[PDB]
């Protein structure tokens, strides 16, 4: 990244939450829509992430994510972030170790770090989700997340097509592969679990191919344990994700038969979630780029 301008003003900022860093280490992030962050080491030799809240209304998110770490990381073998320093104007906690599973450019590159046909990911992955979601769910409700039980959880995506269908078209090849996901019995959980809610591979980070910490906790939600299977499943050789739902049934998981048909199904309804979120936001860009995702263009 960049050396930022406003060095002493960061420099300011962190010491007046007793937070002493080299200058000479500081760099930025700046392309966050919610936050700017910053990287530098402190002069006791530790390295440290910083999190500048760009607006008061994402505090609420913050606050509720600060809880869910706290009550979270004694039960985790994996590292999570330690907030040391939680306000309005500075979020600051110590680097993780380990490197990122993907990361993505300035210009849009991805790169991969971990191949998913590893089977060491395979078991690290079932192991930590295992983990997971053992936590206990009313001590995971007490932080403020969202909560839905098995019905809620079927329910939900019922209520999200209709409410997709009811302000963009969706083209009937979409509308009826969705249709039949819904109404089979066999693809739905019977308990829910705290889950993470995006555990793929740029939310990890890696050595030797195995987890050694798991970031950006925003999305975490009492509900679906498939959830944080997923995107290992539609990446993964089925055999791959065989060997994480083995690692994940040993650590206590409970998957069912049709997880796999699940998974993939649940995936092909991304195009609702950018539906939800174009009415959520207003903004026509998304609505834009939602809808060309419920009604593609046909083939020539
Ligand atoms: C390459 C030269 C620079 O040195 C560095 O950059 C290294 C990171 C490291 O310096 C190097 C190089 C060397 C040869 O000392 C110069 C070596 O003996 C020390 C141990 O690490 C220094 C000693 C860091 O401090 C050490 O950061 C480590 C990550 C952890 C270690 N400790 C806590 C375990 C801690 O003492 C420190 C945090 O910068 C100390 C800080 C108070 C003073 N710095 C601002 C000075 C001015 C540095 O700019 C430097 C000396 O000019
Ligand atoms: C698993 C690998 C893929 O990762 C995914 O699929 C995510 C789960 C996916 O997200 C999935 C799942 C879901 C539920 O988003 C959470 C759905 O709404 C969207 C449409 O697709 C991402 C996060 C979407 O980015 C999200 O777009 C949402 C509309 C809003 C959300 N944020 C702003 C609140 C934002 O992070 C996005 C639109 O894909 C970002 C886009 C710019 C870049 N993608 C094209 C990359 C290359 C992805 O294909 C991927 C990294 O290879
Ligand atoms: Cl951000
Ligand atoms: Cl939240
Ligand atoms: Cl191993
Ligand atoms: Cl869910």
């Amino acid at each position: 990244q960049s050396m930022p301008e406003d060095l002493d003003a960061l420099l300011d900022l962190a010491a007046r939450h007793g937070l002493d860093l080299d200058g000479g280490t500081l760099r930025t992030e700046e392309i966050g829509l919610d936050f700017r962050v910053a990287f530098a080491r402190a002069h006791d030799g530790g390295d440290w992430v910083l999190r500048l809240p760009r607006r008061p209304d994402v505090l609420e998110r913050a606050a509720v994510e600060g809880r869910l770490l706290a009550m979270l990381a004694p039960h985790l073998d994996v590292a999570v972030p330690d907030w040391r320093i939680s306000t309005s104007e500075l979020i600051a906690y110590p680097l993780l170790p380990g490197s990122p599973g993907l990361t993505v450019a300035a210009d849009g590159e991805v790169s991969w770090h971990v191949d998913m046909a590893s089977t060491v990911y395979a078991r690290s992955l079932g192991s930590v989700v295992a983990q997971l979601h053992a936590v206990d769910a009313e001590a995971a409700a007490a932080t403020g997340i969202e909560v839905r039980s098995p019905a809620q959880v079927r329910g939900a995506w019922r209520q999200d097509l209709a409410r997709v269908g009811a302000e963009f078209e969706i083209a009937p090849a979409l509308r009826e592969r969705w249709e039949a996901w819904l109404a089979d019995d066999g693809c739905w959980p019977g308990h829910s679990v705290l889950t993470h809610g995006e555990l793929y591979p740029a939310h990890t980070l890696v050595e030797d191919e195995r987890i050694t910490a798991v970031l950006d906790w925003t999305t975490a939600a009492v509900g679906d344990p498939a959830k944080d299977l997923m995107f290992h499943q539609v990446s993964a050789p089925s055999a791959i994700f065989e060997v994480a739902l083995q690692a994940y049934a040993e650590g206590g998981g409970r998957p069912w038969p049709g997880l796999a048909r699940h998974c993939t199904e649940m995936f092909s309804a991304a195009p609702l979630g950018y539906g939800l979120y174009a009415l959520a936001t207003g903004e026509a860009a998304h609505r834009e780029a939602a809808a060309a995702a419920l009604n593609p263009p046909e083939e020539r």
